[PDB]
């Protein structure tokens, strides 16, 4: 954890104070390290180069490096720091001289540093992978770099986590630098490195899409796009979509891209050439299946909802000789559902509700473990909380089912809540809809940004009015002023005053006890006046505040829901997409156009 | 008060006008003090150099000054300017060529000006000290301190509530003047005045610390701070923390610093070298004391509910040969409560109510003198409207525990009461978490903004319309409309109104005098339509406005109970904060490194 990296600082400014060597090359003397005329560590890790690097004292650089020739060829202990080239610490200083003299020693340029303080890791804050090319390539010493791949710096390699150093480059808060140093990488190369995986398994171009480095895929993109006849204002460009259209692999690149944790991914599907490619399957073929399939579902649930509201029945067996028993209806045995003829379709309608939540239930388990749980569970774009939900009412209906099947009493419980599920499950088809859209995301967010706060402050204040309306009424009787009976409905009734559905309770036949009225009193104005428009007004401040990222939100989740819905259903059905190219001659490589107009 | 300055200027400006010397000293000319040729006062305290000096006559001060030489080695009378030197007048108006002839003469350039316009104090607006050297180091007279300290002037000194020049020129509205003159006299000690206190008891850190001069404290922190290795982009820096944690003082200066009446201190605390260490204890050890305690406190108060909702019974002994006489229990006497033995643990629970209420008196009796009664009791940051109504509960208990056991008739009075007001002192911990801080700060915020004003105007409507409706319906018999019988419950009825809860008193029997309708259609547009709609509006205005306010003042109070949650516990048991550095060889001072990144 992070009080360890301060002991180890403190522990190596120690051994740098003790030793007069290591503390003479801090100092950067003259009649010092001749007058002493060596590959003893520092506190972890360090020899006396490393620290003369790291302060950047040349002329101690180059009198040690004259006086001991093979201390430059020298790794350090590896139990913070493994490997720590001296290379590789002077390159973030950068100093020209110092790594040409480096290189006249001839350091092992191809050498590896998996330092613990050297990780893709939220521990640390730079990654900037394990080599000197890279660090150089990730800095930006652009005249420093050639010197480096001079002597064939491996320009392929591999390194903790197995990623590369054009990923490392792309993994980084954008300058000029690293777009020189993009173009430059990519012409030192001379299938062999815009094609390598990692072992993430990803391609640069994946990674850039999954990090969200916009101006890094559209400078990867431009490279990769021919143009036709220009006339004028108007220019009819094309791209191309073997990379963002695979078709044929685990991940798409576009199934891949909406899946992130990062809140960045999403503004990637603005850019142009993802654009008009969503645009153009979402306007001919998302809707035209979304919808029949909504409206198919509309059907089932109305099929579901009518079969239940013919629940079976029973008279009365035992009386009810006690006032407040009103049960007058039962469930009745198993053998008389399918006694009666005007009952067989409803049998149907059971049927074929059982047959809906096992089918959705054997489509929803496999997308359980496409990619992760919680990418699954909470990703708004995704629909995690329609997922949940939809799970829920089937493996309840599925429990309600069984239990009719066993003949136990008391099958209502599971039966109601079940259907305000199922109902309420309807609200994930309003994806397709202009209107209904932002809506329901703003639902979505609204619940968990402040009804959980407002719920959380509303329960402390509910339940000390509940006990004190309890305290001060049960010295009264309950058979003509009916509310505060027992404590229970007690608290319903304060939680419905505090809402104000029910009126105040009140009888003007009989007198009341003063500290209910002046307690009544205190609660009116401290739930009704303030509480509940406190919150109105709460949620319209936040409303005005996330205004603006709702129709972000929901190109996302189209953009995804058209993703989805293309990789669920079988390709006898959904059309290959774009057009072919080899009726035209271009060989085996779908192509798209647009017409822009600049 | 402010009738005095007036006048004193206006007889002040009559003897400059009726005396030809001052009032040639501010004409200046040539051909008046030569054609003349002393120690006269004026109003209140002025010679003639005085107003040579403060209008700025050259010539004049050095024909007066060459012409009488005892003459600026003179102070003024003291009455509502003490001493009043012609040096500390001059060098306001900073002449070089004035200072210079009157320190030829050599006035007393340590001389003391304590007079009633020379105070720290809202009644004046300078406040510059009482020396020559305080006055041009705040100034800013860079070229003026100098010839002032050649002579030596009391570079360490006291005033007036003595405080120092160090003081002088942090308390000041900040720029190039302040900065520049805290280096110089900062450079000119040659422990002695860094360390010096005032006669309010407090260093220098901490009183630009208690003030809010930000980039004061910052320019104080940055000659205590030592860096260590700066490897590029990343650079990892210490600092000094024996002036921010003295872990051995009455007054630390974290604690000092949020007890401050200005609204300026609360910004002090997203500066770094107090924000990194704040944050450490609030995510190590603040949450996982706070969050236990909270939990204990819930199980306490209900326990303490639990244990008041079986309060003993007794039956009705009187008859109720009226028909308003609703009360069907009685409180019993003090000899059956330990008859039962299902009672032995709810005499338990009340005993240990009433030690909880013993130990918060206990606890909170010494937490009332440590700051100020007004520090205490409204500061939003330290949580005052929790404190009061805590040790309100506390006290009500008490009494109402002694009424329990002297046994009085009506006990439930006080117990409803402190129930409630037990179960609202819940309200205090919403500090410890991310959603529940904001909120509970608006609510705080809300009500003494605007909740006051809306109460005193729907108080006198609410007065007018019931008074109206009494009169109206005194006419009516009260056995069928049962509303607006007697005129408190009439008053009570049209608050209900106002905030509709109850439904509107109609019986569809019989008829209403048309009165009635028409004031209720009146009071309808007037209440519910209008002013309830208005205070919802007035509130999300307000919400629109402060909203950029919570969040500092949220982070101000987390740092507040940081503070107060370590002062209070004993030392066995909260860590020493830090590293130390005996085991490094520094010596005896606590040290903190942060890693940023520039
Ligand atoms: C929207 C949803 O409808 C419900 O209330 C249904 C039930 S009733 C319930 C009663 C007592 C205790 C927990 C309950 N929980 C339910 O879910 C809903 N809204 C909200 S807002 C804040 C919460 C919350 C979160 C954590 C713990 C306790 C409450 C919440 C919630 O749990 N559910
Ligand atoms: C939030 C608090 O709950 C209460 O109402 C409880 C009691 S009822 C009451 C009845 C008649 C006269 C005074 C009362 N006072 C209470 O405290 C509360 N809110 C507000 S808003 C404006 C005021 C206010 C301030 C000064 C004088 C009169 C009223 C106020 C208040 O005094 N208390």
């Amino acid at each position: 954890w992070e009080q360890y990296r301060d002991r180890v600082n403190m522990l190596q400014q120690e051994r740098i104070r003790d030793s007069p060597l290591l503390q003479a090359a801090k100092e950067n003397d003259l009649r010092l390290l001749k007058i002493l005329l060596f590959q003893q560590r520092g506190a972890v890790g360090e020899t006396a180069l490393h620290v003369a690097a790291l302060y950047d004292n040349l002329e101690a650089a180059t009198l040690l490096m004259e006086a001991a020739p093979e201390l430059a060829k020298e790794p350090a202990l590896c139990e913070p720091f493994v490997g720590q080239t001296a290379l590789h610490i002077a390159v973030m200083n950068q100093n020209l001289n110092l790594v040409r003299a480096l290189l006249a020693r001839g350091a092992s340029v191809s050498a590896r540093a998996t330092g613990a303080a050297f990780r893709r890791s939220p521990h640390n804050l730079i990654y900037y992978g394990e080599h000197p090319l890279s660090f150089a390539a990730c800095v930006g010493s652009e005249e420093i770099v050639r010197l480096l791949i001079e002597h064939g710096a491996d320009i392929r390699a591999q390194d903790s986590l197995g990623n590369t150093v054009l990923h490392i480059l792309i993994l980084q808060p954008n300058k000029t630098f690293a777009c020189q140093m993009y173009n430059l990488l990519l012409s030192y190369d001379e299938q062999s490195l815009e094609l390598v995986p990692n072992h993430q398994g990803l391609t640069p171009f994946k990674l850039a899409g999954v990090e969200g480095n916009t101006v890094m895929f559209q400078h990867l993109m431009q490279k990769r796009k021919h143009v036709q006849w220009t006339c004028g204002p108007l220019t009819s460009t094309l791209y191309d979509l073997t990379e963002i259209d695979s078709w044929g692999e685990e991940l798409s690149f576009l199934e891949l891209v909406v899946s992130s944790k990062k809140r960045e991914a999403r503004q990637i599907l603005e850019q142009t050439p993802v654009k008009e490619l969503v645009s153009f399957k979402w306007k001919k073929y998302g809707r035209p299946y979304f919808c029949v399939l909504a409206s198919l579902y509309i059907l089932y649930m109305i099929c579901f909802t009518t079969c239940c509201i013919y629940r079976p029945l029973k008279l009365r067996d035992d009386n009810r000789t006690d006032p407040r028993d009103i049960t007058i209806l039962q469930q009745k045995l198993l053998q008389e559902a399918y006694v009666t003829h005007q009952d067989n379709i409803r049998l149907v309608g059971e049927l074929v509700t059982v047959t809906g939540a096992v089918i959705i239930l054997l489509l929803e388990i496999p997308d359980i473990f496409r990619v992760g749980a919680s990418r699954y569970f909470g990703q708004t774009i995704l629909g995690g909380p329609f997922h949940v939900i939809i799970i829920t009412y089937a493996s309840l209906v599925l429990l309600t089912m069984v239990m009719r099947l066993t003949n136990m009493n008391g099958e209502v419980v599971p039966l109601s809540f079940a259907l305000v599920l199922g109902w309420c499950s309807v609200m994930y088809f309003a994806r397709g809809f202009q209107m209904l859209g932002p809506f329901t995301i703003m639902i979505q967010k609204m619940i968990f940004g402040d009804l959980m706060r407002f719920c959380w402050l509303m329960a402390v204040v509910i339940l000390g009015f509940a006990s004190a309306f309890h305290i001060t009424f049960q010295t009264e009787d309950p058979n003509n002023l009916g509310e505060f009976s027992d404590y229970p409905t007690a608290l319903f009734s304060t939680f419905e005053l505090f809402l104000t559905i029910i009126d105040g309770p009140a009888n003007y036949s009989v007198d009341l006890p003063f500290m209910y009225c002046i307690t009544y009193a205190a609660f009116a104005i401290i739930a009704t006046l303030l509480m509940l428009n406190l919150f109105i007004a709460m949620m319209g401040d936040t409303h005005w505040r996330v205004a603006q990222e709702r129709d972000e939100l929901w190109r996302a989740q189209v953009v995804a829901t058209t993703v989805m819905l293309e990789r669920k259903m079988p390709r006898f059905l959904w059309p290959r997409s774009g057009i072919c190219g080899y009726e035209y001659g271009l060989g085996d490589r779908w192509f798209l156009r647009v017409e822009n107009h600049h």
